[PDB]
C-alpha cells in the first residue's frame, strides 16, 4: 500500500515501526531504509522487508553490509553518507517518512523529507527543539503533513479537531474550540524524595523510571523533567500554541498520554499501554488505524490514576525550557546540548544530579547568541553551547 | 445562525440548553419550545428568546400561555397538542432540535424530527431504549443526523472518529479501527454494600448518587445499574456495536465520562465536569466548539480514578438489559416500562430494593407480544408490560 522511508532502521523506534509493517504486509511496503554503523541489524532487516535500497551513513559499515548482502544473495542497492540519507528520504515514490534518526544527524534529512511534501512520522526531537522555527516554515511552504510520533505529542494530536490534524503547525486552536494542551508526565522517580537529598541521588536511582526502564539519558530527562520541558518546546510549535496554550501537569501513572482542553469544558485524552507501537501505528495509518500488536489496556489492572502540578523547585529544567522557548531558537538548542553534556557528566559520576539544572543556566546565561537562520547556524549554536557546558563540568569537577 | 426548536423546554436540559444559547446569542436563534404544562418558566423563556412559536402539550395551559404573552406584549404565537409538538419539530426553518422531552411522549415529536431529516440534539432515552431499531432505520431513510447529549453517548461520540460521527448508525466500528465501546457508570452508592444487605436497603439510600445529587428515579436506577443497561441498549443501535463491541466500566469518581478503544491500542476518552451544558454545547455547535459557562475541570483537586468490573450478582438489572437487548425492541420496551413502575412502588415502599430486579425479570418472562413495527406497537407493548409491572406489585405488596 504506502511506500515508506524509515531514517534510523535500527534503533529502538524504527524497530518498533518495522514490527508494524511486519503486522501489516499488505498495507505498507519498505523502499529504504537508513541506519548508522549496526550492520548486524540491518541485514536482517534488508533480508525481511525487501527495501530497494540500504543507507548507512560510515561509509565503512556500508562496504560491509554490500559484502553481507551479496554474501546473502540479496540485491538490495547499498549506499552511504548523508546525501544519500537524504535521498531515501525525498524519493519520488515513498508516500512516508519514519524520521527516527537522533541527534543533530537527523536534521537534514528531515527536512529533505519535509522539502519533499511528504507525510513526516516525527520521532527526531531535536526536529523541533533545535529548528522548530524553520521546519515548521518548511513544512507550511510544501504542505507535508507532520504527524507526531512520540508518546506525548501523539496523544494530543489524537486528541484535537480534524482541521488541526490536517494543517497542522498552521492553524489556529482558539478558531477550532481548543482551549489549552495538556501535557502529561510521570514526575520521575523523585516525585517525593526530600528536596534536600535531590542532591545526593545517584545515577542508578535516577535511572529508575517510575513506570518502565528505558535509556540512561532519558531516564534522567525524566528525573529533572527536562524532557517534559523539551516536548513543551516541541508542543508549541507543533501545535501552534502559545504559553498560555500550554498546561503541564504530572500524571505518575503514565496511562493517560496526554490531553486537550476544549471551549465547551471537555478534555479529550488518550490511554494507552506503554508500548511506542502504538502511536507508531496511528501515525502510519492516520485517518485509518491498524493493528499494532499491542494488547488492549486493561482498566481492571490499574494503579489509581492521580495528578498534580509540577514545583519548579523540583524541576528546575522544566521552567528553564520554557523560559528558553520564549528566548528563541539560539536558547533552546542551546538549552538542549547543554543539557547533553551534563546529563552526561552526571552519569559518568562527575557531577551531582542537581548540577544538571544548575549548569543548563550557567551555560544558558553565557550564551547570547542571534536568532538561528539555517540548520548551518543551530550547529553553531548547539557546538558552541557543548563546548561552554563542558569547560562548566571541568570547573566544577575540579 | 443555527435556527432551533426544543423539545422540552422547561425541563433540566431545556434551561441547560438555553443557557448555552445566551452564552452565544449570535450563533444560535430560538424559533420554538415546545413544554407540557409549566407554563411559568415558559413565560420567562418565550420573554427571553422571543421565539416564534411556543406550544403546551396541555390544552388549558397553552390557554393560559397565549394570554400572558399576548398581555405582556409577545409575538410568539402559541399552539397546543403534540401534533402541534410534532409540527415544531418538523418546521422547514429548523436546523436543529433539541429532543429533551422525556419518555412516550417525545416519542413521536422526536420521530417527526428524525423523519424531517434535522439535526436532532437527542436528549431522551425512550427513543433509543424503545425504538432503537425504528429510528434509527428511519435516521438511515431521511439522512437525519443524530447527536447524543447524554453525558456517555455524547464522550463515546466525540471519542469516536470522523466518518462515524458523520454517518452515525449507518456506518461500521471494525471498518474504522474501532474495537469497543467502554461504557462508564459510578457503580452506584451500593458499590461495597454486602450482598445480602441490599434487600433492606431504603429510597433515601438508594437515592444518594455517588457523585452528584439526580432524580430519584434515576437515582435508584443508577444504584441497580439499570441506568447503564439502559445505555448499554442505546449504545448498540447508535454506534452500532455488537455485544463483543461494549463493555460496561465501573468508574465511582465519574471524570473519565466513556471511552472507545481503537485496533491499535489507543484509547480515547472524554472528562469533564458533571455539568449538562457541556455536552449540549458540544452537540449544539458540532463539528466546531463553543462556550457554554462551564469552567474547566481541574486535575489539581480530583479524587484518584478507578475502575472496576460490574458483577451481575450485585447488579442483576445491568445484565437483564443486555439479555433482553438480543430479545428485540419488544423485550427493551417491555424492561423499561417494567422498571418504571418496580422504580415507583420502590419509592413508594411497596417493594424491596431487590425486588425490582427480581420483578423487571418476572414480567419479561411472562411477555409474549414480540418485535413492534411501529412505534404505536411500542407504544402498546409499553402499556401492557406496565400492567403486568403492576399486577406483579400489588401480588408482592399483599400476599408475598
Ligand atoms: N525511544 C523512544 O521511546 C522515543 C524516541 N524519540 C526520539 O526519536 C528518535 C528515535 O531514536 P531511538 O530509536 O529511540 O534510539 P537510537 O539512538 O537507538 O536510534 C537512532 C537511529 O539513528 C541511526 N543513526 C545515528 N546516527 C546516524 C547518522 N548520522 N545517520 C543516519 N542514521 C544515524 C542509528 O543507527 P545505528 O544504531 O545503526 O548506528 C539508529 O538506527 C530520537 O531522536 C528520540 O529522541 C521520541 C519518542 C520516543
Ligand atoms: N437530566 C439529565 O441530566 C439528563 C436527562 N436525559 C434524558 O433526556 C430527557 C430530559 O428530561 P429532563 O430535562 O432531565 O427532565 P424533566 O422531566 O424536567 O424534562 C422533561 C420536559 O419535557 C416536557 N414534557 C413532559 N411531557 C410532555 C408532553 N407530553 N408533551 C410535551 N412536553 C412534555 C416537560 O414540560 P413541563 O415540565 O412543562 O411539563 C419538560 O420540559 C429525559 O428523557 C432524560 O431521561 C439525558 C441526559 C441527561
Amino acid at each position: 500500500g504506502k511506500q515508506l522511508t524509515i531514517l534510523g532502521s535500527t534503533g529502538s523506534i524504527g524497530c518498533s515501526t518495522l514490527d508494524v509493517v511486519r503486522h501489516n504486509p499488505e498495507h505498507f511496503r519498505v523502499v529504504a531504509l537508513v541506519a548508522g554503523k549496526n550492520v548486524t541489524r540491518m541485514v536482517e532487516q534488508c533480508l525481511e522487508f525487501s527495501p530497494r535500497y540500504a543507507v548507512m551513513d560510515d561509509e565503512a559499515s556500508a562496504k560491509l553490509l554490500k559484502t553481507m548482502l551479496q554474501q546473502q544473495g540479496s540485491r538490495t542497492e547499498v549506499l552511504s553518507g548523508q546525501q544519500a540519507a537524504c535521498d531515501m528520504a525525498a524519493l519520488e515514490d515513498v508516500d512516508q517518512v519514519m524520521a527516527a534518526i537522533v541527534g543533530a544527524a537527523g536534521l537534514l534529512p528531515t527536512l529533505a523529507a519535509i522539502r519533499a511534501g511528504k507525510t513526516i512520522l516525527l520521532a527526531n526531537k531535536e526536529s523541533l527543539v533545535t529548528c522548530g522555527r524553520l521546519f515548521m516554515d518548511a513544512v507550511k511552504q510544501s504542505k507535508a503533513q507532520l504527524l507526531p510520533v512520540d508518546s506525548e505529542h501523539n496523544a494530543i494530536f489524537q486528541s484535537l479537531p480534524q482541521p488541526i490534524q490536517h494543517n497542522l503547525g498552521y492553524a489556529d486552536l482558539e478558531q477550532n474550540g481548543v482551549v489549552s494542551i495538556l501535557l502529561t508526565g510521570s514526575g520521575g522517580p523523585f516525585r517525593e524524595t526530600p528536596l534536600r537529598d535531590l542532591a545526593t541521588m545517584t545515577p542508578d536511582q535516577a535511572c529508575r523510571h517510575p513506570n518502565w526502564s528505558m535509556g540512561r539519558k532519558i531516564s534522567v530527562d525524566s528525573a529533572t523533567m527536562m524532557n517534559k520541558g523539551l516536548e513543551y518546546i516541541e508542543a508549541r510549535w507543533l501545535f501552534n500554541a502559545s504559553a498560555s496554550q500550554m498546561e503541564v501537569l504530572i500524571h505518575p501513572q503514565s496511562v493517560i498520554h496526554s490531553m486537550v482542553r476544549y471551549q465547551d469544558g471537555s478534555v479529550l485524552a488518550q490511554l494507552g499501554e506503554p508500548d511506542m507501537r502504538t502511536p507508531i501505528a496511528h501515525t502510519m495509518a492516520w485517518p485509518n488505524r491498524v493493528n499494532s500488536g499491542v494488547k488492549p489496556l486493561d482498566f481492571c489492572k490499574l494503579s489509581a490514576l492521580t495528578f498534580a502540578a509540577p514545583d519548579y523547585d523540583r524541576y528546575p529544567c522544566l521552567k528553564l525550557a520554557m523560559e528558553a522557548f520564549e528566548q528563541g531558537q539560539a536558547a533552546t538548542t542551546a538549552l538542549n546540548a547543554a543539557n547533553e553534556i551534563t546529563v552526561a557528566a552526571f552519569l559518568a559520576q562527575q557531577i551531582r544530579f542537581t548540577d544538571i539544572a544548575a549548569l543548563n543556566l550557567s551555560v544558558l546565561e553565557k550564551m547570547d547568541m542571534r536568532e538561528p537562520q539555517c540548520v548551518d547556524d543551530v550547529l553553531s549554536v548547539d557546538a558552541n553551547a557543548r563546548e561552554v557546558a563542558r569547560k562548566e563540568v571541568m570547573r566544577l569537577a575540579s
